[PDB]
């Protein structure tokens, strides 16, 4: 399931306790539209891949999380492999969400 | 200068009463770095070209707004002709922004 991100410490702890574990990212607001569209086919991604951590962050709620990431656009996905960024892009775009899931894994 | 808005009713205004003069929307957010080094030349934009209508609109607190107009990256702007959307692109590109308005005006 889609661990639900509300403060810096605790972005900094899931990334710490993912271990080996792909780490993906969602960084969406609730007033963008395609950030709504993609929401459940991103949680039917967690169900799907239990060996990979999903993420949800809200811009709004987690402005520090959002500068510190340097998020620009909605919805922007970021992937972490050991503490370490590893691939990000932004869009609504499914397959290329479950295409750099396969490839990162 | 500039003009905040602060609601969807000042936004349809401003645009209205704008008649003839071109509309330029900067879609901005707190958190989004970009959006903070832009806006001081921004804001000597408002002050150069004085033909040009200049809003600023805080996706935070318009999501209205921001969801209507389908904004999606920080910064956006959007660029208006009585009532008409003539012009968009995101980033925080200066020169870009004054060749369009160079373009439209």
């Amino acid at each position: 399931m889609v661990k639900q991100i509300e403060s810096k410490t605790a972005f900094q702890e899931a990334l710490d306790a993912a271990g080996d574990k792909l780490v993906v990212v969602d960084f969406s607001a609730t007033w963008c539209g395609p950030c709504k569209m993609i929401k459940p086919f991103f949680h039917s991604l967690s169900e799907k891949y239990s060996n990979v951590i999903f993420l949800e962050v809200d811009v709004d709620d987690c402005q520090d999380v959002a500068s510190e990431c340097e998020v620009k656009c909605m919805p922007t996905f970021q992937f972490f492999k050991k503490g370490q960024k590893v691939g990000e892009f932004s869009g609504a775009n499914k397959e290329k969400l479950e295409a750099t899931i396969n490839e990162l894994v």
